[PDB]
């Protein structure tokens, strides 16, 4: 597509929704993909044409509490539909957003790069994932890649502390995530440093060695610094 | 313009034997295996996924269906790309569907607990998703039903010898072959509409191998 898609890639709870909702509204050729998170937490699947009529949509399980409450039984399941929900929202509002913008871009919050590469191959390295579980994530993730559009124009990265985000949990109060501790979101950071600042980690996806990455430091009060991130981020977007 | 058939029926029916027997009647016709091998050494030597749900199907039910059918999809998508399409009239075999992982095998865990609510959840969702993409693609002209009785199935499995498979009992193949009559005997058993309308050819195959099924076949299909 002509639409240029730009993800935005940082930690739990670095601020990324906030960021980004905001700064879309500076365009109307500016749209966002939010993260699936709402259906992870009330896993559903659709309903029957007839059934939908006389039958309520209702609550289905939290997996992403499955998840932290029981991580080496959970995480396969879990990063697997984390991925499949992230990738059939993305590729609907691709097809779907932004027709006839004049110069259109298309904000990602996180990508299909940082479900393998941050989150799951972090879930591997601390066996809450076994040799089998890793095997057929990465086999399907690989398959689904080679499938399907997303590959992305640039990628804004931002960057707050570990203590940083455990406040900003702490903030949000999604009840799941309230008994993360300071190094699980260490582990995640240290694998973000990695990817997107030192650009150390290698991946299946060779494109993403050259992929433009803007890194924002968001650790300062939201008024305090947003000015020079919107500029930084418009200039970054005038180079791709 | 590939006609795609499915060849479905119990665990050790004879639908891989069959189809090899198929195979060869014409060069315009190909086959599409389920990828056992795949399931029984995960690579990209590694575990045993079969083995695992069979073993500990609370466990690894869910992670086993995922992969099945996700590696299904594959082969079948990757057989239509290539394998024939220069051929006067193709047509190829499908060893099972996406519609048996779902609507037999992976119901039945779910039935039997095997699988939780969430998981049976995620996997319809994934399937459903999975398929809006594809299905269209390999939507099928015809399935080929091959029934034998839990008997003869349980007999069968002892006869091939697969390690992982030598303690299913009975009363399983039994819910399975409870399944298979419903969906495409009985026809009382899915989100898929179009199913509704295509044929079925049922062959009894409890009989030791068989002539006359396999010129059924050729003839059913001129019909396709
Ligand atoms: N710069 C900031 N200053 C103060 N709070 C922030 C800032 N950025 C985000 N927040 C707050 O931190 C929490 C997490 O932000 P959120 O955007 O939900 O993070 P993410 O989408 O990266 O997980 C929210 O409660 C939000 O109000
Ligand atoms: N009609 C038959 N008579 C005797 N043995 C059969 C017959 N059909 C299949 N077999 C044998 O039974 C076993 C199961 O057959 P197979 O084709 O592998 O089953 P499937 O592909 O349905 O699981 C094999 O060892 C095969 O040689
Ligand atoms: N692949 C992903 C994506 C997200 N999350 C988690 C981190 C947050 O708790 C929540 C939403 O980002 O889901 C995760 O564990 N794995
Ligand atoms: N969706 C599927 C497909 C196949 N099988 C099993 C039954 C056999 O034991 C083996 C190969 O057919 O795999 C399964 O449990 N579920």
């Amino acid at each position: 597509t002509r639409i240029k898609k730009i993800s935005i890639e940082g930690n739990i709870a670095a601020g990324k929704s906030t960021f980004v909702n905001i700064l879309k509204q500076l365009s109307e050729d500016w749209e966002v993909v939010p993260e699936p998170v709402a259906r992870w937490s009330n896993v559903q699947s659709t309903q029957d044409e007839f059934e939908e009529l006389t039958m309520s949509q209702k609550n289905g399980g939290n997996v992403l509490q499955m998840m932290y409450e029981k991580p080496e039984r959970w995480s396969f399941t879990f990063q697997t539909y984390a991925c499949l929900s992230r990738i059939r929202a993305q590729l609907a509002s691709l097809n779907g957003k932004l027709k006839d913008a004049e110069k259109p871009v298309l904000f990602f919050e996180r990508s299909v790069y940082s479900d393998r590469y941050i989150f799951a191959s972090n879930l591997y390295e601390s066996e809450s994932m076994n040799e089998t579980e890793w095997t057929i994530y990465q086999d399907w993730h690989d398959w689904m890649n080679n499938q399907f559009s997303l590959e992305l124009d640039g990628i804004i990265y931002l960057q707050a502390t570990p203590e940083t985000c455990l406040h900003r949990i702490y903030l949000r109060g999604r009840n799941e995530e309230q008994g993360i501790p300071l190094e699980y979101l260490e582990k995640l950071h240290y694998k973000h440093e990695s990817w997107l600042l030192h650009r150390t980690l290698k991946t299946n996806f060779d494109y993403l060695q050259e992929v433009p990455i803007l890194t924002l430091d968001v650790n300062e009060d939201f008024k305090d610094k947003y000015e020079s991130l919107v500029e930084k981020v418009k200039e970054f977007l005038s180079t791709l």
